[PDB]
């Protein structure tokens, strides 16, 4: 099973809705004012789904706790590709400026 | 309970039910990540931005977003000897098999 169940709570994709203006960050940045980050949640359940695409050692990890929950814990759900987004700031000459900011946004989730 | 860390993790091949297929190592030492993400992140963890504004809005409101999570960030490989389906000796290096960091994602 290494390479060379509660569906409702399988790990997934939800929405986290980041608001600037509720960190204290609008009178810095101007754009956009809330975005669509999203977050990874859910259970690694054994047998791990193709698209979970774990690594061989939560392969292991998820088996070895599946066979004894008290000693091994399971792997978890995590962003495994992140996007960027483009944020707008006012510049030193006072004209609006956009700026690519990376690992902002989860484009897949999966078990590690 | 404790910061975010690597810890020990003994894996047993015939435990698993894999001594079927592989010939050796029956056993090997994998490691596992487990424990807390918050403030402050320590240099170690290396946040990527999308896990710092996470754990930001798990601190503003952590009944409403939670929390990142400890898992590994970099991994090595081990060479495993087994033996296939048409009975033949194969020998091949696996990835990704031994936790050397963890981290907050």
């Amino acid at each position: 099973p290494l390479a060379t169940k509660n569906l409702k709570a399988e790990c997934s994709r939800k929405a986290l809705h980041v608001n600037f203006k509720d960190m204290g960050w609008d009178d810095w940045i101007i754009a956009p004012l809330e975005y669509e980050a999203f977050h990874c949640e859910g259970l690694c359940e054994f047998p791990l789904r193709s698209h979970l695409e774990p690594t061989n050692h939560a392969v292991i990890q998820t088996l070895m706790n599946s066979m004894d929950p008290e000693s091994t814990p399971p792997t978890c759900c995590v962003p495994t590709r992140l996007s960027p987004i483009s944020i707008l700031f006012i510049d030193s000459a006072n004209n609006v400026v956009y700026k690519q900011y990376e690992d902002m946004v989860v484009e897949s989730c999966g078990c590690r």
